[PDB]
């Protein structure tokens, strides 16, 4: 009468060996299946199309009906989550038999011989030898210690049902304390043609470090060692929040987190708990609850919170609503004095989540994983092609940081979807081409990569902070005595905070760029961030600009806790003198109630001396006298039009790519000529240029001075001396 | 106690001989619940369509599953038995009265078969359970001349008491070693109409589509007949295929092409049907379901009208199902395993109606989009269509065909099916009323019926963001070669210099500005572009983006940059400009300020479109605020003025040619010196006004005269002022 309809999986406590098949399972749930217990028992780990056939014991009425016994082996070879759902069903056929069966010494170089001494016996011992290969710990084995494992992937018998998936093998040996034609061979991965199921491993995550040993060490103080951090009596934290763009990294790492654990784990499906009476999912949140605090060593997952606990003050959906929020803050408020919980939520974003009453008191741990970097990207791709070997494809390491360096917008997840697209398409091209022919040769190359970036169309592009592309010193054109004061500014914050801190007096944090719109006013700005080495965050003026109101005031703040979680870093506004006008020009009162909120998070009643703000203006008449004023954004830039200097050496970097010495030219005399003009003006010119003397007879390995003159002679300055007057003016003034 | 409900099909292997009609592999316990002799014929109704197609039964050894059962593959074929259907027996019927006359039809072949032959009939009628309804038999090895022959035998005269059989199955009785009633060779035109059975849809009821329909065959079978290809990689195959278009396009159809061409299991769903009142229910019901399916190795599953069961989630909610069943949908098709053999298809209305969630590039990144008919495919599905009708039919000339491919802009295929109908019922019913019961081959098909019905068709598809801008060639194209040599080397440098481009750096202008007379050379400028360069075109109006809602014109511009992004290097082009450039000059809303931004960071801000050419032609150049009148954005102008002589002469001579030159009496320079003041567009009108003015007089005419011309020309007035064209070039000076 008990109808036991779900099961979950425990650990075999005692280790030693025991059956190596134990499954402990309570009299009641053996008369409940009608099958004796000296039989096979069958786990439907609910699909994944997978039936697992193991010889099946009892236990000794202490062993809780709700979590069964399958040993760490089985678990490991089966991938059986500690925690996952799991039922049962009734045993199929025997398995006809074994033909070879062969180690496969993972995780080493192999080559044992003298040391073995017969571990055939140990591997075969347990009537639970199995087709993926039985995974052991190194136990005792004479001297030297050390850990070795074999599997045995690997063997040559086949059975009649494909419906079955694991398909035991029995065991058959003649001997005290020789298989069938030797068992020891092979030293490669596990066999490809049953294809094992091996998800992830630590050796493939290397994408962010800086986080994941701050979120193991988070997830392992208040597990590993509970007692020394109760000891001071701060209590230990119950929740951790993950949080980034879409397609960043935290499935993986819950992933990990949860397959690396050996302990019971509790991860929910999403909103398929939600039902129509609240008692049902409130019974089963107590269930789940009382599961996870019931025994010692437990971790919950938690994903799309946003789903699960919608923003009270957004909307007032109903039915499942922050009561829910309530119940669990109440479950995690006191499951006990000192215990180990830990519970790791991930979340698209946070601002769909309420963090109203998350941040004060039940948590106070920060975990931020952005897109990745160039850096990232690299090592990204450096792990892709390492697991994907060498024997399928060849490609030069330089070949990999140019196109590390050309994804750039990229997100991490669109570069395993171009590597799938990239086999594809060089698969079918083979096919349409080369007519069926061996797919070795073909391997991966170049232009498919190419052809890949350039079709896939990523839809990350749009986000809160703009990844400017990384220029160094070479692209910039100016004078040295303005790098020097931007090496300054950039400077005196990093290397003098503690400085300041003795001797009080901070620092002014306020830079204003006025100037031309020709150049040296956007791209100063990516050369600085790539130099610095520090965080950068890029935003347009009417980008931050919505329709409704106080979206651009929540962006703003979103920023600026961004900045503040970033460490001290620098913060710069592309295009000011569109918002900063309150009164020069009409405007409604958003834009005054803005311009006030940034005034007063800038220098009012608080103030951010860790952040930098640098702003840049191409008209100073917009901004407010308010803005205006010493102490806040007192620095100034003249950094007018490129002279000779700056416009020869833009002259010489474009002209790389041509021949100086065919076209005769001595980059003096256009230099001089060339005097009016800007770096962007300077790059429209080269390119003007280019096309004039390409459009004669196509390609061309050089560029005269007739096209020079004609290109020059095309294109008009555009740049009177009156803005030039005026800016003077107000530098004078100011 | 077995209590047998549904069964499935299943190819029968070892080829060898057996029965080859008959197989019908049964688990005796089966046969013996239904209290039917074995020895006996067998009749499985598959759900509808009576007639049951009785087919003899027979015995397996044990090994065979009772959910799944075997009626053979030619059957199955005939009989439109896609494997994977639902199966339904029942008790057996009358035994056949006799079989008659079955008579050869010789498909895909040009018959003559008397060489090979070496008796047929043998090989045909000695097999127990012949059906006329068809019989395909595989070449096999007939002496020398190998190839592949295969003959129709659904042609009879045989008449059944019972009307229900619709498969009517007649017995055999054969004479020989190793004859029939009156020879049996006859005949070689396809099956008789009579029969209205189904028939199966192939490759060559599609067509219009070929690059599409390549795509989507090799991406399909990649995977299934080459396990083994994507499993030496090891990076998985994806499972994700969406069919997204506009309804009426034939994506289904061709879902259900691809899935007769190929002889694998295959799955069928009705959408929304399996949602019930339990969610335990409905996902034990497709759990159970997604098993049957994977129990075999090749196996096709394939999903209909998603958007149902696959909320967005992106805005608001509902209830019951949602977004849950998408989770356990993403986590069942996450974990089949490692290689597989088996793929997903999905079929969808709208990009945006599936769930952007379920769209993940890791698992959903192939996908296929069908848009609307060009002239070129509408006129070839026009001919298949009446190829399939064939000339006893019907007799119409390729002019009618590409005549109404023209006229057709808008028309789908579901379009065209209505209009054959129409067209049909039209035929019908006006031979009905006039020739008082006529036969009806006489009539056949005709033109004004098939006017008739596209002036009474009212399609729905006229409303669409997605335009196939009608093309015209080059004869009709008048002015000056200047413009023309320009714009021709602006739309020739992207497409054979990319490379030197990507080395030089140089990239493209992108950026080409049209502004000139409201008369014309813009819309025949979009035209002559349309049409010499070859390359899929967008046409958007100007107050057709304008919206009453906020926010409509800012992710449709969005939508239209993204698919020109994805649709190759292609060229996009702006009908009016001059209407959503005015801001601060017209106090415009918000909503165009907003519009005008984002389109300007866009085309050049925070990334580069290399591959798509930006082309605009306005009215008023005024309007365009000074953020897009930049420096390497629309830098390129082009004057585009007024017509010469040479254009204006053109136009004028091919207005002419429906009359007679000669008989007219002018020069055809005369009058074009006259008129210098005018318009394409104002010529064209006045040569209609002339010829208006010539036929008032006695109805048609084969000529028109000069007096009218010079009626027509002093009756209006050009309407052209100095002082525009003066500020124009002024504008054109300044810029
Ligand atoms: N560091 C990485 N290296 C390689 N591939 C990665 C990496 N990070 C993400 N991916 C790719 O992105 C896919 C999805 O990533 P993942 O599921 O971890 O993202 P998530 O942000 O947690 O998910 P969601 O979009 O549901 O919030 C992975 O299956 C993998 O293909
Ligand atoms: N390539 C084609 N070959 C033959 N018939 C076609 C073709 N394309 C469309 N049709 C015709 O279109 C008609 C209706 O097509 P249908 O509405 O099923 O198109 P679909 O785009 O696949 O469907 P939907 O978008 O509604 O799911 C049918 O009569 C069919 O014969």
């Amino acid at each position: 009468f008990k109808l036991p309809a779900e099961f979950i999986t425990r650990p075999h406590p005692s280790k030693d060996h025991g059956k190596e098949c134990t499954a402990y399972i309570h009299p009641n749930v053996l008369s409940s299946l009608e099958i004796n217990p000296g039989s096979f028992c069958t786990v439907g780990k609910i699909g994944e199309n997978g039936i697992l056939v193991i010889a099946r014991a009892g236990d000794e009425e202490v062993h809780p009906v709700n979590v069964i016994t399958l040993s760490t082996t089985i678990r490991s070879v089966g991938n059986l989550i500690l925690g996952d759902r799991l039922e049962l069903k009734k045993a199929q056929v025997q398995p006809p038999y074994a033909t070879k069966v062969t180690v496969g010494s993972l995780q080493g170089y192999n080559i044992l011989e003298c040391m073995e001494e017969k571990v055939i016996q140990k591997l075969l011992d347990d009537s639970g030898v199995i087709m993926p290969g039985m995974i052991f710990q190194n136990l005792k084995t004479k001297a030297g210690d050390e850990s070795i494992d074999v599997v045995i992937t690997d063997a040559s018998d086949d059975s009649l049902p494909d419906v079955s998936q694991l398909d035991l093998n029995m065991d058959d040996m003649y001997g005290g304390l020789g298989s069938t034609h030797i068992t020891f061979s092979k030293e490669t991965q596990a066999n490809r043609k049953y294809n094992l199921p091996e998800p992830l491993s630590y050796a493939a995550v290397g994408g962010l470090d800086k986080e994941i040993e701050s979120l193991k060490s988070a997830i392992e103080i208040p597990l590993h060692q509970p007692t020394l951090f109760s000891s001071f009596g701060v209590s230990p934290p119950r929740g951790i929040l993950l949080h980034g763009p879409p397609g960043t990294g935290k499935t993986m790492l819950l992933r990990v987190v949860a397959n690396t654990s050996n302990a019971h784990v509790l991860t929910i499906n999403g909103p398929s708990i939600v039902s129509k009476y609240l008692g049902e999912t409130e019974a089963a949140l107590r269930d789940i609850f009382n599961e996870a605090r019931k025994y010692q060593p437990s971790i919950i997952f938690i994903d799309e919170i946003d789903s699960i606990a919608p923003n009270r003050a957004n909307d007032d959906s109903g039915e499942v609503e922050s009561r829910v929020v309530a119940t669990l803050l109440t479950l995690m408020d006191g499951m006990g004095a000192a215990g180990k919980v830990v519970v790791i939520a991930a979340t698209n974003r946070p601002n769909s989540v309420d963090p109203a009453l998350r941040r004060p008191g039940r948590f106070d741990q920060e975990v931020e994983i952005g897109i990745p970097d160039v850096d990232a990207r690299f090592d990204i791709l450096t792990k892709q092609f390492s697991r994907m070997s060498s024997d399928r494809h060849v490609l030069d390491s330089e070949a990999i940081k140019y196109i590390a360096s050309k994804t750039h917008g990229y997100v991490g997840a669109d570069l395993t979807a171009l590597c799938r697209e990239s086999v594809m398409k060089t698969i079918q091209r083979g096919l349409g081409t080369d007519a069926n022919i061996d797919k070795f040769s073909l391997k991966v190359t170049l232009k498919d990569v190419e052809s890949a970036m350039v079709d896939i169309r990523p839809s990350a592009m749009r986000e809160i902070f703009l990844e400017m592309p990384k220029v160094y010193w070479s692209d910039i054109g100016g004078q040295e005595e303005l790098k020097t004061k931007m090496k300054e500014m950039i400077q005196l914050p990093l290397e003098a905070s503690e400085t300041f801190a003795r001797l009080g007096i901070s620092a002014p944090k306020g830079v204003l760029l006025y100037g031309p719109p020709g150049c040296s006013k956007t791209l100063t700005a990516k050369a600085l961030a790539t130099e610095s080495g520090i965080n950068f965050l890029a935003v347009k003026g009417p980008e931050i600009f919505n329709k409704y109101v106080g979206e651009s005031e929540r962006a703003i703040r979103e920023i600026f806790r961004k900045a503040r979680s970033a460490a001290p870093s620098i913060i710069f506004f592309d295009e000011i003198d569109a918002l900063s006008p309150d009164r020069d020009g009409s405007s409604t009162s958003a834009a005054n109630h803005v311009l006030t909120s940034l005034l007063n998070e800038i220098d009012g009643v608080e103030e951010l001396k860790g952040v930098v703000i640098v702003a840049a203006t191409n008209r100073p008449d917009e901004i407010d006298a308010a803005l205006l004023r010493p102490g806040r954004l007192d620095r100034h830039i003249y950094v007018g039009p490129p002279d000779v200097n700056a416009r020869l050496e833009i002259l010489k970097k474009c002209t790389k790519k041509f021949n100086t010495e065919e076209s005769g030219v001595d980059l003096h005399e256009l230099a001089d000529r060339t005097e009016g003009y800007s770096g962007a003006e300077v790059v429209l010119l080269c390119q003007e240029a280019g096309l004039a003397a390409i459009m004669e007879d196509l390609d061309v390995a050089k560029v005269e001075l007739r096209h020079f003159e004609k290109a020059f002679k095309g294109i008009a300055r555009g740049i009177t001396p009156e803005m030039l007057s005026y800016y003077e003016e107000f530098a004078l003034r100011s």
